């Protein structure tokens, strides 16, 4: 056989996750990669060196049909190694179907490694707590046999479906959570048909690594000596974290921007309702696919020290920069996070949010307070703060 390793991801969390699994095998220059973000976004310097490497485009949450085209180009026997997120693994899936079905025996799965993509896969969960979960795995697993049969998608229970993929290719999940699914007691009849198939994104698989492979991996995910240099001061920190919407909208893009601004001066401001007191210097962390959002906050905010918005938060933790608190927009990062350095978490949602009921049927709430990050007196969405 040949090999190859896809790696189908372009969001922060799995390709953060995935560009550590390369940095293992990178001195290996010859097994032939497939990567779904741009050709640019790795230096060239490292990617050159690299004889069998092809990027790819992923639209609607497929890839391309480029990736045809370029697994059309190895005419051995290949044993295909996926990394995909969990979320979305269903559709990422349906054109590496579509080719088997044209080369069957010359294309084998060799293994899935699932990721998650961020929250969202936690915050579906939360809407299964009443649901007949034992069932509903058999259901999934049927389903999936038909998928893979016919390559076509239909599925009862689209949420469950993510993680019933050991009935069929051997498979290992990396969850931003495992404490989740331990704690979510609607979620035993899971916890137990996955035992012994999932670990956490640790992050402490970077002590593992070489030295060496350390500086390469932080060339690849964009962390140099200057960034370093931003946390020299023996001062105290805080970081604010921004966030983002996946919609072309002005109004919805200034929108945020304003609120978010808005909310970093209610945590540097004396008059500030979250006010952190004096003694830390700040520092922003936009949001990686933020862009004008990021831009807005950094033309308005005085005083403060950019921490590049491409660079993945939890580099900081591995790295050992991670500052004394941190602030902002709810996000993946803060389940990185010890407790001990949350300043405040802050929720957003498209329906009003009036009273402490509407509160608790957030979702995302509903997840930081199944995990104990959170508790109930202080819930605040950014709505319900004033100008300043
Ligand atoms: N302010 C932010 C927000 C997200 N991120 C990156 O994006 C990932 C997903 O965050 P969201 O759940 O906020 O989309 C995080 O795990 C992190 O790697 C960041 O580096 N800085």
């Amino acid at each position: 056989s040949k090999t190859i390793t896809i790696y189908l991801d372009h969001a922060s969390l799995p390709t953060l996750n995935q560009l550590m699994h390369f940095t293992k095998e990178s001195e290996d220059k010859e097994t032939a990669r497939i990567f779904g973000f741009s050709r640019f976004k790795l230096p060239e310097k490292i990617t050159e060196q690299y004889n069998n490497i092809h990027f790819v485009e992923i639209k609607n949450n497929r890839p391309t049909e480029d990736i045809f085209t370029i697994l059309d180009q190895y005419p051995e026997k290949l044993e295909l190694d996926l990394h995909l997120n969990i979320a979305h693994s269903i559709q990422l899936f349906h054109p590496i179907l579509q080719y088997r079905f044209k080369h069957p025996d010359r294309i084998s799965i060799k293994s899935l490694n699932l990721y998650d993509d961020g929250t969202m896969e936690y915050v579906d969960l939360e809407k299964e707590e009443n649901k007949d979960i034992k069932s509903a795995i058999k259901k999934a697993e049927k389903q999936l046999s038909d998928y893979l049969l016919t390559g076509k998608i239909n599925f009862d229970n689209p949420t469950l479906a993510r993680y019933v993929w050991q009935s069929q290719y051997p498979v290992k999940y990396h969850f931003l959570s495992t404490e989740y699914f331990e704690k979510a007691e609607f979620l035993q009849p899971l916890k137990t048909y996955l035992a012994g198939k999932y670990q956490k994104m640790d992050w402490s698989a970077y002590e593992k690594l070489s030295p060496e492979q350390q500086t390469f991996y932080l060339k690849l995910v964009g962390f140099s000596d200057e960034t370093k240099q931003l946390f020299h001061t023996e001062q105290t920190k805080f970081i604010f974290t921004g966030t983002t919407t996946w919609e072309g909208n002005t109004d919805i893009r200034e929108y945020y921007a304003k609120q978010q601004l808005n909310l970093l001066k209610h945590f540097t401001h004396s008059e500030g309702d979250l006010f952190i007191g004096d003694q830390y210097k700040i520092y922003f962390k936009g949001h990686p696919r933020g862009g004008d959002i990021n831009d807005y906050i950094l033309k308005h905010a005085k005083d403060i020290t950019n921490i590049p918005a491409n660079i993945s938060f939890e580099i900081l933790m591995m790295t050992g920069l991670l500052p004394d608190k941190v602030g902002g927009v709810a996000s993946s990062l803060y389940f990185s996070l010890p407790k001990e350095k949350i300043s405040h978490i802050i929720f957003t949602s498209n329906k009003k949010i009036k009273n402490k009921e509407d509160a608790l049927n957030d979702p995302y709430v509903r997840v930081m307070l199944r995990l104990g990050m959170i508790d109930k007196s202080q819930i605040i969405f950014w709505d319900s703060l004033k100008q300043l």
